[PDB]
């Protein structure tokens, strides 16, 4: 089997991407944030505290003839941005882009933190990291990909995120029309539950490439590119007036600037992030200070190849017995 679904930016900045997902019988379609940095499929629901729902579409298990309470199971997750959610668990039929999994754990939110309530466009998350990170207790549950894997034509999914445009998540096949050149594959460590890999270096603009190992995670659920402070300082030093602002929470730059590109290494290959992808717009409405899309990972404890980096590439998440990641230009 295969599936193919379009993923759409939630706003003009590509702060996140939503993909329609069919849950239950008859189908209830919710727009979920596909997150290769976590491993829970959770949704706003008929059980979510009413004051914490503000425009989201909810899953109502009592209206699904295939829903079943997973008796005794609870979940609770906290994300790197400080947001969180928790609740109980149903199993139900879940389909993405024509690919169907029966018996998928659908984690129904009883509580969500304010940033989830405040984002009316995201109806929940669909985790695509390794199932070892799934938070369901006392019986840990499998991700949608893990459940689908054996049925797929090939045990892979691909992320093709757009810059200020829709893109695609494919399951079970690699669309050879969706990228240019060849795909370079690189080793993955699953020891922390992430799609963790080692970039071979970077360049700023037209500058020379610096060969240096940068361990980090491929995380579709993180907006920005978070790298070591040395690398990030070298980037922003090429932008007149750019500075790290403790009050804003990272590097800002004059909105009048033209940003340089940023290149990262994948083995001997190179992925180029155009400068425009690094512009996250005014820090507050009408400000001439703009927020940077490359930020320091110092204090986060891990480097994160988030959407800013991933959207510059066609990315293969290879879930073969020994997982690997593939990157191609596009």
């Amino acid at each position: 089997s295969t599936g193919s679904a379009t993923t759409t930016p939630i706003d003009s900045l590509d702060d996140a991407y939503i993909t329609p997902v069919q849950i239950g019988t008859p189908a209830q379609t919710l727009n979920l944030d596909f997150d290769t940095g976590s491993s829970d499929l959770w949704v706003f629901s008929s059980e979510t505290t009413a004051s914490e729902v503000d425009g989201q579409t909810i899953y109502t298990p009592s209206k699904s003839t295939t829903a079943k309470l997973l008796s005794g199971a609870t979940w609770s997750i906290s994300y790197g941005d400080g947001s969180s959610s928790s609740g109980d668990v149903y199993t139900d039929t879940v389909s993405v882009g024509g690919l169907t999994v029966t018996g998928q754990a659908v984690e129904s939110a009883k509580k969500v933190s304010s940033s989830f309530t405040e984002d009316s466009t995201i109806d929940g998350l669909l985790g695509l990291a390794f199932s070892t990170l799934n938070t369901v207790s006392p019986t840990q549950q499998k991700t949608f990909f893990d459940n689908a894997k054996a049925s797929l034509d090939s045990p892979v999914f691909t992320a093709d995120l757009g810059y200020h445009a829709p893109g695609t998540y494919n399951f079970g096949f690699i669309d050879t029309t969706a990228y240019t050149g060849s795909i370079t594959y690189t080793a993955v460590s699953t020891k922390q539950g992430f799609w963790e890999w080692t970039s071979t270096g970077y360049a700023v603009g037209s500058g020379t490439f610096k060969s240096t190992s940068i361990d980090g995670i491929a995380d579709t659920g993180t907006t920005l590119l978070y790298l070591p402070a040395t690398v990030v300082s070298a980037y922003w030093a090429q932008v007149s007036g750019a500075k790290s602002s403790s009050s804003v929470g990272g590097y800002v730059f004059p909105c009048s600037a033209t940003l340089p590109s940023f290149t990262f290494g994948v083995g001997s290959a190179r992925i180029v992030i155009p400068g425009d992808y690094i512009d996250f717009g005014p820090i507050s409405t009408g400000s001439s200070s703009c927020f940077g899309g490359i930020q320091s990972s110092a204090g986060i404890g891990i480097n994160i190849f988030g959407d800013v980096a991933l959207k510059a590439a066609f990315v293969v998440f290879n879930g073969a017995t020994t997982p690997t990641l593939g990157f191609a230009s596009k």
